[PDB]
């Protein structure tokens, strides 16, 4: 559980926002990319795994699951690449609501930056710091610290 | 000191590697940029502060300290922007040693990627995961979790 992440790809302004969600905490990292490719996804996961102890990634679609570029990055970073089939039907709902929230926040900050990438990073910040009480940033650190003491 | 970070700029292959070091743990995040500008630095700090609870940044030089772009990002993200004067002379030595280590790791992986940015992310991964025994990635989580319980 401490090491499980889910990939999520959403669209805004003709661009693609790639999101990784730490499933247990709801903490996120995100980036804006021109299009989802294997190379973009592979690079994103490499960054993520250097920053948090990523054990398992539930990939966002079959193309990223298949991609030998993505598989090579997961091999390098010691990540178990898994499908993202929503065996628990609540998964679809949670991701959809997260995408909606993120787009809402992006609109609220959209005027405080020229470029979408900036607005997306502002949205990451607001999402991770929002107390709902603890924040997602607090939950992820608490979860992993609890794990390290095991 | 759970919230204290230090900026560090180093050069390789005609490009600039911007590094943020979590002082208490030695955990790092890094990116390759064409040149250090206020905009590049501001965006880097915005990303960092959305991902970790960044209270204070010791800036790497007077230009970034002065930059109104950098000050605006620090204001946005709730970061106290401070100078990076090495009042403790050991800090110069520590940063220089980190730069040398990072460049060594980049050399060791340089063949496993076409692009320097990839190699730098691999270096971040190796640095953060290396047990010295705990890793820097373990130390930062433990430090912050301890703080949250305060
Ligand atoms: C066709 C894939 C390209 N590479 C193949 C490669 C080339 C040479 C040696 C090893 C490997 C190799 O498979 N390496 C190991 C096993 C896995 C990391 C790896 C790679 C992936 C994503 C990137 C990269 C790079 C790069 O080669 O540096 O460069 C930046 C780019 C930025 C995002 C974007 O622009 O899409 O993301
Ligand atoms: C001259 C600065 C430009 N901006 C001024 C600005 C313009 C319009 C509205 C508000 C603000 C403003 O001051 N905003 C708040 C108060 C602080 C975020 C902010 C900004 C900084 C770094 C970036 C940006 C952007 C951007 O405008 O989106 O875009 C991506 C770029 C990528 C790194 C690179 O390419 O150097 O880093
Ligand atoms: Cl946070
Ligand atoms: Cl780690």
């Amino acid at each position: 559980s401490p090491g499980i992440w889910q990939l999520d790809c959403t669209h805004l302004e003709g661009k693609v926002i790639l999101v990784a969600v730490h499933v247990a905490s709801g903490y996120i990292e995100a980036e804006v990319i021109p299009a989802e490719t294997g190379q973009e996804t592979a690079y994103f996961l490499l960054k993520l795994a250097g920053r948090w102890p990523v054990k398992t990634v539930h990939t966002d679609n079959g193309s990223n699951f298949t991609s030998t570029t993505v598989k090579a990055a997961c091999w390098w970073a010691g990540i178990k690449q898994e499908d993202g089939i929503p065996y628990n039907p609540q998964s679809q709902g949670v991701i959809e609501s997260m995408n909606k929230e993120l787009k809402k926040i992006i609109g609220q900050v959209r005027d405080q930056a020229e470029h979408l990438k900036t607005a997306v990073q502002m949205a990451v910040f607001i999402h991770n710091h929002k107390r709902k009480g603890y924040s997602a940033g607090e939950r992820i650190v608490d979860i992993i610290a609890t794990d390290i003491q095991t």
